[PDB]
């Protein structure tokens, strides 16, 4: 006999040769809509021109009942392979270029998006999710606040959720980032100084956060460490983080909760004071009084200010009593014209 109609029109093995028109200003409306309907061809690329979006369909029968204009076109195949190495290989320019730098800690990926191009938001969260396909959350980041500098943060795709671990030079760091600061881009920084450390030392980590400078040092010498940090979270984070590094560490890590300029006054002196400064605050005095080999002391300075702070630290060196070099690093660019500094002092005998 003969078989159903609507058995035999599933049969058909050629590709779909045709797509939608539509204009710009409606293109987002009727991406969405074929999306629902179930007519979007995902086997092929959408395209565009001056005025007018194209999108591949599956059912040109079904697109005329949305009243679409169809049109028989040969439209680009979705790529099998992937070669985008960065972000702007994945973005149109006038998105990519207003998108701040992209930092990930553990399995979380972390941008700033203006709400100039939060209209864009979709496409963003795409290209993040191809260029990193191990990340679960992506989060849009604002300032730090309050005197724990929380970033504020805001997930905008994947697991509802902040905290990860975040691996570096060899170790495991916890980090719940709705509730303690992180700084993945110290990574450099805090191997550089781990290395010129030599075992036998005892150091002083000020502002510590769940003690990732402590811990690499550590990682690589045998040392003591004091770290002091005012957040209770951070330093809850700090003690699992000492305990889940234990095994693999050299050196010996002492975690005081409590406030820098309480602290500091009452300890005692150190080979190696190593000070992440907030930004804003003028622990120089304070952290170089605790020093008697070497101290590093972050600070961000405009670059016309770059000079003058050299001099502020020389100052404060003859103020204490102390011969010293002082030599400034530019350590990042924070932002334009700004930028992150240690000042490497060595403190003469
Ligand atoms: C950018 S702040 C870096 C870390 O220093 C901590 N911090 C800020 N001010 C102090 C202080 N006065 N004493 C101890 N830790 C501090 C913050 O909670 C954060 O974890």
């Amino acid at each position: 006999s003969h078989h159903h109609h609507h058995h035999l029109e599933v049969l058909f093995q050629g590709p779909h040769m045709s797509g939608v028109k539509v204009r710009r200003e409606d293109a987002k409306k009727v991406l969405e809509l074929l999306k629902s309907v179930g007519i979007l061809d995902g086997k092929r690329k959408a395209i565009r021109d001056e005025k007018y979006v194209i999108f591949p369909v599956t059912d040109t029968n079904i697109a005329k009942s949305l009243g679409l204009e169809v049109v028989d076109v040969e439209l680009p195949m979705r790529p099998e392979r992937q070669i985008y190495k960065n972000l702007e290989d994945l973005l149109p320019r006038e998105i990519f270029k207003k998108l701040g730098r992209l930092d990930i800690v553990g399995d979380i990926a972390i941008v700033s998006i203006p709400d100039e191009i939060l209209s864009e938001r979709e496409v963003i969260v795409s290209a993040i999710r191809k260029l990193y396909p191990k990340v679960k959350v992506i989060a849009r980041r604002g300032f730090h606040s309050g005197l724990y500098r929380i970033r504020e943060l805001e997930v905008i795709w994947g697991e509802n959720r902040l905290h990860t671990i975040h691996k570096e030079n060899g170790v495991l760091i916890k980090v719940d980032l709705s509730k303690v600061f992180f700084n993945p881009r110290m990574k450099g920084e805090r191997y550089r100084i781990a290395q010129l450390v030599n075992d036998g030392e005892r150091i002083l980590v000020p502002f510590a956060g769940v003690i990732p400078y402590p811990l690499v040092i550590a990682r690589f010498k045998n040392v003591e460490v004091y770290a002091v940090e005012i957040n209770e979270f951070a330093v809850k984070l700090a003690e699992e983080n000492l305990e889940l590094n234990r095994d693999r560490l050299k050196g010996k890590i002492k975690i005081i909760h409590g406030d820098v300029f309480e602290v500091l006054p009452n300890l005692p002196n150190f080979d190696r004071v190593v000070s992440p400064t907030p930004k804003g605050v003028d622990a120089l005095s304070l952290t170089l009084s605790k020093a008697e080999k070497f101290l590093h002391y972050y600070d961000f300075v405009h670059e016309s200010e770059i000079e003058r702070f050299r001099e502020r630290v020389l100052e404060e060196c003859r103020r204490q009593g102390k011969e010293c070099r002082v030599s400034v690093r530019k350590v990042s660019d924070y932002k334009p014209h700004v930028y992150k500094v240690c000042a490497d002092v060595e403190i003469l005998s």
